[PDB]
């Protein structure tokens, strides 16, 4: 996956209005929008043909899924027939809930990532012990892309030291939650950034911002 | 806790509008409350919530098992919410204040979450299983009242029980398909989900009907 800028905006917004006008002002800037569910419940599935129809950007359903593999086979489908490119999907289920997916994203011609380590605080209670077990699951599944978090990266390096540098490594947590983008692409192939980017007073000059600051990087 | 009608929660999984509403009509006469989740959703919008609540007023629990950080899990609650859903299941492995994000939400909103702690799938036993009593621990001492774990292991549906009290309200999902048997799940868990044997049936009536005929002792 070639990613515009190393730079994925997390579109977190919950109106169409402003999500479009939002997008549209930082298109200059990437080829990648993660579309999570804040957007989907708020607006509806047909968001994602929108914003393909409106910028020609690869969409990355970030969906973190995490059911029985049955239901996982439903939720992957309804995804990828909505147009979605690729879509996260949480480890700590296990093997067959991975596959499942895997399954779906080979029929469809889609990518599966799995999200091993998490970003937030309580990530350390279950996850983070877990991680390691889960990106060398991952391995023995031929997972090829792989999640995990801006805001601990030597957790991050760990990760990509586990999956190799052949592996796609996109990471969340940069800016809002206090993650560096030039230490984080240290690892990651990319980073997610959503209302550093978003909420800011002028979302295309903090785009523009933070990619002046990973410049050499490039 | 929620008055669940016959202890038998229908898990509307059918990806169709027409399917699920036909279904859902067929069986109303057994079960007032109704597990919307994903495939349904992600297939046919939020509305659906709405499309069921104006036909068969029957509960709606939004199965979502909602498992991102706290301000996100916040933004799923309330778009969830403000659909109508009467209850969110959530996922516990994500930690604590993944769990309290999703509770302070429903405390504004005036609804329920509902705590998933084991699932019933083969690839629980991988990581699930060991954290499981620690994540139903950590509920009871968020304050969490409603819980969600697995019919095809009853001895680790027993242990949750206990976990959380016999004032907690535990639903259970796999009975039928996945294997699990409706009475002896009900030892434990105030309610049984059920999917496919109801809703892949010829007859989703006359199938709700005898799993409910075969518990009847214990309505
Ligand atoms: O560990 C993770 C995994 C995520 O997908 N995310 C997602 O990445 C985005 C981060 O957004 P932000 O830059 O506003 O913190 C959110 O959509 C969030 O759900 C995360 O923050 N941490
Ligand atoms: O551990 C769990 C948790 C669940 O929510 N579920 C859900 O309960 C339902 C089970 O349906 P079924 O009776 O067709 O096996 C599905 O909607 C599934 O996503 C489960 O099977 N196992």
């Amino acid at each position: 996956m070639d990613v515009m800028n190393r730079l994925i905006l997390a579109m977190d917004l919950m109106n169409r209005d402003d999500a479009l006008r939002v997008t549209g002002e930082v298109r200059e800037y990437i080829d990648t929008v993660k579309i999570g569910y804040p957007l989907v419940l708020s607006e509806g599935m047909d968001i994602i043909a929108e914003f393909r129809k409106r910028f020609g950007c690869r969409i990355i359903a970030d969906f973190k899924v995490a059911d029985i593999p049955e239901t996982n086979e439903k939720i992957c489908r309804a995804t990828f027939k909505a147009g979605a490119d690729a879509i996260i999907v949480h480890g700590f289920p296990g093997a067959d809930s991975v596959r499942a997916c895997l399954n779906v994203a080979e029929e469809m011609g889609r990518e599966v990532f799995l999200l091993t380590e998490m970003s937030h605080p309580g990530a350390e209670m279950f996850i983070q012990g877990a991680a390691d077990e889960i990106a060398r699951m991952g391995v023995d599944l031929g997972v090829k892309n792989y999640v995990g978090p801006s805001v601990r990266p030597e957790r991050l390096s760990r990760l990509r030291e586990i999956i190799g540098q052949d592996s796609f490594l996109i990471s969340p947590g940069a800016g809002a939650q206090g993650g560096d983008p030039g230490e984080t692409l240290r690892f990651a192939d990319a980073i997610i950034v959503g209302r550093s980017i978003f909420l800011a007073d002028n979302p295309a000059a903090a785009a523009a911002g933070i990619i002046e600051s990973i410049k050499d990087l490039l």
